[PDB]
């Protein structure tokens, strides 16, 4: 089997991407944030504290003939950005782009933090990291990909995120028309539950490539590219007037700037992020200070190849017995 679904930016800045997901019988379609940095499929629901729902579409398990309460199961997750959610658990039929999993754990939110409430366009998350990170207790649950894997034509999914445009998540096949050149594969460590890999270095604009190992995670659920402070300083030093602002919470730059590209290495291959991908617009409405898309990971404890990096590539998440990651230009 295979599946293929379009993923769409939630706003003009590509702050996140949403993908329609069918849950239950008859189908209830929710728009979920596919997140290769976490492993819970959770949704706004009829159980979510009323004051914490503001425009989201909700899952109502009582209206699904295939929904079953997973007795005694609860979940609670806290994300790196400080947001969180928690609740109870159902199993139900879940379909993504024509690919169907029966008995998928659907984590129904009873509580969500303010950032989720305030984002009317995101109805929940669909985690695509390794199932070892799943927060369901007392019986840990599998991700949608984990459940689907055996049935897939090939045990892979791909992320093809667009810049200011829709893109695609495919399951079970590699669309050879979706990228240019070849796919370069690189080793993955699953030790922390992430798609963790090691970039071979970077370049800023037309500058020389610096060969250096940068360990980080491929994370579709994080907006920006978070890299070591040395690397980030080297990038922003090429932008007149750019500075790190403690009050704003990162590097900012004059909105009048033309940003240089940023290149990262995948083995001997190179992925080029155009400068425009690194512009996240005014820090507040009407400001001439703009927020940078490359930020320091100092304090996070890990480097994160988020959407800013991933959208410059066609990315293969290879879930074979020994997982690997593939990157191609596009």
């Amino acid at each position: 089997s295979t599946g293929s679904a379009t993923t769409t930016p939630i706003d003009s800045l590509d702050d996140a991407y949403i993908t329609p997901v069918q849950i239950g019988t008859p189908a209830q379609t929710l728009n979920l944030d596919f997140d290769t940095g976490s492993s819970d499929l959770w949704v706004f629901s009829s159980e979510t504290t009323a004051s914490e729902v503001d425009g989201q579409t909700i899952y109502t398990p009582s209206k699904s003939t295939t929904a079953k309460l997973l007795s005694g199961a609860t979940w609670s997750i806290s994300y790196g950005d400080g947001s969180s959610s928690s609740g109870d658990v159902y199993t139900d039929t879940v379909s993504v782009g024509g690919l169907t999993v029966t008995g998928q754990a659907v984590e129904s939110a009873k509580k969500v933090s303010s950032s989720f409430t305030e984002d009317s366009t995101i109805d929940g998350l669909l985690g695509l990291a390794f199932s070892t990170l799943n927060t369901v207790s007392p019986t840990q649950q599998k991700t949608f990909f984990d459940n689907a894997k055996a049935s897939l034509d090939s045990p892979v999914f791909t992320a093809d995120l667009g810049y200011h445009a829709p893109g695609t998540y495919n399951f079970g096949f590699i669309d050879t028309t979706a990228y240019t050149g070849s796919i370069t594969y690189t080793a993955v460590s699953t030790k922390q539950g992430f798609w963790e890999w090691t970039s071979t270095g970077y370049a800023v604009g037309s500058g020389t490539f610096k060969s250096t190992s940068i360990d980080g995670i491929a994370d579709t659920g994080t907006t920006l590219l978070y890299l070591p402070a040395t690397v980030v300083s080297a990038y922003w030093a090429q932008v007149s007037g750019a500075k790190s602002s403690s009050s704003v919470g990162g590097y900012v730059f004059p909105c009048s700037a033309t940003l240089p590209s940023f290149t990262f290495g995948v083995g001997s291959a190179r992925i080029v992020i155009p400068g425009d991908y690194i512009d996240f617009g005014p820090i507040s409405t009407g400001s001439s200070s703009c927020f940078g898309g490359i930020q320091s990971s100092a304090g996070i404890g890990i480097n994160i190849f988020g959407d800013v990096a991933l959208k410059a590539a066609f990315v293969v998440f290879n879930g074979a017995t020994t997982p690997t990651l593939g990157f191609a230009s596009k």
